[PDB]
């Protein structure tokens, strides 16, 4: 199988308006509520079937998330006036990342479930971003992730849900097998890049040959500095933006891998979708919405991982076409499907649209009376969009964290 | 078929700072062409599938023209100051159709009026497109009649050439096509400012039919349109509210002949509209490529409703069949905006098929709070374009209109 990947230019990037109100996520209210007073939680993943329906099964709704402790009353995080530096512990949230499970009637208000496996069962101590798919109506699950350190690899690890009146357990996740890591030729590998990145899985059926495939985030393969940002990766700029400083050190893609049959045990990795050399370094958490015959990949990306020469916010991007392969093209012209407003540039991330709209985020940093600003570490309020063709339009907001099942599973 | 709508949603996305789709600035101290005549609207000879010609070597441009009267004491106050906004404000009543032509493309050569005064049924000489016929030198102008109404016409004449120029003879006869009715196109009777102008005719790439597309306005009483659902579009919150944006109610509209001579022609439906979004999208014109249609229109910030904003220039939509449905370019639909700070340089682009795009010097700002009047042409810009999104290129010297391909007569 060979495809050439859709490129997302400079050119196309130039077109970013972050002061659009169509594509602006609402801001977040200063005084927004904390889920937990004694873990931080992120990147928030819906139970959801392979072919994109976010799931409740017994009348529960099902998050996963990733969790790391908060740390108070830690000397290490307290100064010689006994303040407590939050945004150190937040910013040290990575290395303790582990999975945990939260489970709701409401699609709200949520309720911890605690970890999802043993410490101990996952070949690294970290437990990076992925999908827990809920494979059959006895409540068997997939939990696709990344291990992160040594290495970086695309994980799964089968369990199961049960559910009583009382709430959800989620059990029996104690084997994880590896599937794939970067490859080199295809995908940047930790030789050639130490910052490489990997990881974010989100499978499905496809639409249209019915077989399971998978995108990630991934780089475009070479030696850190060895890209050149030539006429494809520039675009048509117009006169005066042909500079790109060291734009080539900035090599984002989102890659598809897929499974040699529907159990999803083994898998074959195909060339980048869709590549951002030159633009920006990190198109992550990759997912589709299946609509209107089209395919919607949806990615999330920061203002900061944008190369030299080019400005645009934290928040959803977006690709779309008529095939799996491609080619695609940027939604709203530019790519941007719903950035974070200018005046708190970095109050949300990681969000994940899902098939109803509704798209979840989680708060990452509120400004506050005093140029400061509070860490979030809890989730942000849902917002809606709607799609129409190649654009996006955003409109109402929900509470904060409101993931509502789409269709229930009711177990053997 | 139903029209495509361009909605108020649609058009909160355009971007007037967006360096892919803004003219380059126009420089304080353009030349004029003429100091005895405006000029504004260009249209280049064509042929019927839009490929812009020279004849024997000779390119040819028409202009809409109106005299300049410097030392006129109409425009000339007590103590010698000369009224210039106000003359070229009042060009429009006095438009005729001139010519002009060149070896090379640029450095026009005035050839005066197409018709003699007196042969079109109106004063008033507003716009179309010249397209050249054969390869006998015959020409088909269609062009607007206007005040009394406003009817799409047509006048047949010939080139001749010579190594010492152009002329363009033997436009006596005009035969006017149609009008506005008043149930697809909106009529002087329902607004007495109704538009109803600009005929773009061509063949059809695909069914081989002769088409025009024209500016209308989207047919009922001044004041009774509604802006409901589709017309909004998915607004988000906050931008509920249209004012009297019923009151803006532009439309491109479509008619096809009943055979290849063009002598007689019915109208069809809309193709885009714009109601509560902009009264005005004039000048409507295709390219065919890449499998597609791209239909360019321009517009005014000043034509905008209440509650939207958008600069001066050439916007667009795009699909794949002549009848629709068609998307916004760019998303917003803007292809090309004057820059905010000259907002009124350009107008009345004309995008040929070489991806370059010609147009006229209005307004640029000077020294102070001041502004030089324009009524010449302004330097041409290229775009490329690239399945639904363009892009801004190089630009080239004022006026520069060069021949895609050369015709030589039999």
């Amino acid at each position: 199988i060979n495809y050439e990947p859709t490129v997302w230019s400079r050119a196309d990037a130039l077109k970013v308006n972050e002061n659009d109100p169509t594509t602006t996520q609402p801001l977040v209210s200063a005084d927004f509520p904390v889920m937990s007073d004694t873990v931080f939680i992120w990147d928030t993943m819906p139970l959801r079937e392979l072919d994109g329906t976010v799931v409740s099964v017994n009348g529960w709704s099902v998050i996963l998330t990733l969790t790391a402790d908060r740390h108070p009353d830690d000397p290490q995080y307290l100064d010689a006036n006994g303040r407590y530096d939050i945004k150190r512990d937040w910013e040290d949230r990575h290395g303790r990342a582990r999975m945990c499970y939260w489970y709701s009637r409401t699609g709200k208000d949520w309720i911890f479930g605690g970890r999802v496996m043993a410490e101990g069962v996952s070949p690294t101590t970290r437990e990076w971003a992925g999908t827990p798919i809920l494979l059959n109506d006895k409540g068997d699950i997939d939990l696709y992730y990344t291990c992160v350190t040594p290495g970086a690899a695309i994980a799964k690890v089968r369990g199961r849900i049960v559910t009583s009146d009382q709430g959800v357990e989620l059990k029996d996740f104690t084997q994880v097998k590896k599937l794939f890591e970067a490859d080199g030729t295809y995908y940047q590998t930790e030789a050639q890049n130490s910052s490489w990145n990997f990881r974010d899985p989100s499978p499905f059926i496809d639409p249209n040959d019915g077989k399971l495939y998978m995108v990630f985030e991934g780089n475009v393969a070479g030696e850190r500095g060895s890209h050149t940002v030539g006429a494809a990766e520039l675009g048509p700029v117009p006169p005066g933006h042909e500079d790109v400083g060291g734009a080539r050190f900035q090599v984002g893609c989102i890659g598809l891998a897929v499974a040699k049959d529907l159990s999803g045990e083994e898998w074959e990795i195909l060339p980048p979708l869709v590549t951002a050399v030159g633009v920006n370094d990190q198109t992550e958490r990759p997912h589709y919405i299946f609509q209107d015959g089209k395919y919607y990949l949806f990615t999330i990306s920061h203002k900061f991982t944008y190369a030299e020469g080019l400005e645009g916010p934290d928040g959803v991007y977006g690709f779309v076409g008529e095939h799996l392969f491609g080619p695609y093209r940027p939604m709203n012209a530019s790519g941007l499907v719903l950035g974070n407003p200018p005046e708190q540039p970095f109050q949300t991330y990681s969000h994940c649209v899902m098939p109803n709209g509704l798209v979840t985020s989680f708060i990452d940093s509120v400004p506050t009376d005093g140029e400061d600003y509070r860490i979030g570490g809890t989730e942000a309020p849902t917002v809606r969009i709607v799609l129409k063709g190649d654009r996006s339009f955003v409109q109402e907001e929900y509470d904060y964290g409101y993931i509502p099942a789409m269709k229930d599973v009711q177990l053997s």
